[PDB]
């Protein structure tokens, strides 16, 4: 599923992402935008270290979900990476919250540091009714 901007903003709000661990909805929107273009099916194999990024938030298999093919990996979200490829993003959201409960918080994703951090992300949620 490729979410439309405002559709995603309201879905994320309903899921309790607005201000979760201090992270505004617009930050999550900015993150999803750059990680996948709001696409829940997006995947990216990382030939460098044998791990794969999954879903709308491009969550990595080395530590967050289990795909059985990443060496010495962990499954902190305790989900099969398949759960991160569903149209329904409830599981991906559960996992993104798990990610940010760690010290780095939203900084866990480098694309967020590159495209969202210290930027005006208000545009992401404008007119969405959130």
């Amino acid at each position: 599923k490729v979410f439309e901007r405002c559709e995603l903003a309201r879905t994320l709000k309903r899921l309790g992402m607005d201000g979760y661990r201090g992270i505004s909805l617009a930050n999550w929107m900015c993150l999803a935008k750059w990680e996948s273009g709001y696409n829940t099916r997006a995947t990216n194999y990382n030939a460098g270290d044998r791990s794969t990024d999954y879903g709308i938030f491009q969550i990595n298999s080395r530590y967050w979900c289990n795909d059985g093919k990443t060496p010495g990996a962990y499954n902190a979200c305790h989900l099969s990476c398949s759960a991160l490829l569903q149209d329904n993003i409830a599981d991906a959201v559960a996992c993104a919250k798990r990610v940010v409960r760690d010290p780095q918080g939203i900084r866990a994703w480098v694309a967020w540091r590159n495209r969202c951090q210290n930027r005006d992300v208000r545009q992401y949620v404008q007119g969405c009714g959130v």
